[PDB]
């Protein structure tokens, strides 16, 4: 079972007014479009890590998770009505987030108007 972050409730967001579309979506650092993660607390989006044999991402947001200590993030292409994937740095796990909608709310996302890839 995936279990309920401890970041869930006390995440602190920061105001980002950039609009997110519901598919589409590029690194703000590369061309990486696949494994693409939105960080909770500042609205960033940016590539996975690196696979061993080279390909996957560009690892600009674990590098960005590096940088800030900012421990949520949820996979674009996995929001859906009842959910999406969101992995915690910090707890190094896929975890939970029941105020999700509240977080993706905050920049503006619809969960129910975003794109399953
Ligand atoms: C816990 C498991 C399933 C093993 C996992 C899943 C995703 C990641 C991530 O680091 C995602 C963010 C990124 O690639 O920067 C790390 C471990
Ligand atoms: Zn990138």
């Amino acid at each position: 079972v995936r279990q309920v972050s401890k970041h869930a409730f006390s995440l602190k967001q920061l105001d980002n007014p950039a609009r997110i579309p519901p598919c589409g979506w590029k690194c703000s650092k590369c061309d990486m479009r696949e494994n693409l993660w939105l960080n909770l607390t500042d609205g960033s989006i940016l590539c996975g890590r690196r696979y061993f044999d080279g390909s996957g991402g560009n690892n600009h947001a674990v590098e960005h998770y590096r940088e800030t200590g900012y421990p949520l993030a949820v996979k674009l292409g996995t929001i859906t009505p009842d959910g999406a994937d969101v992995y915690s740095y910090d707890e190094d796990d896929m975890v939970l987030d029941p105020s999700l909608a509240e977080h993706l709310s905050h920049f503006g996302i619809d969960m129910l108007k975003m794109q399953k890839t």
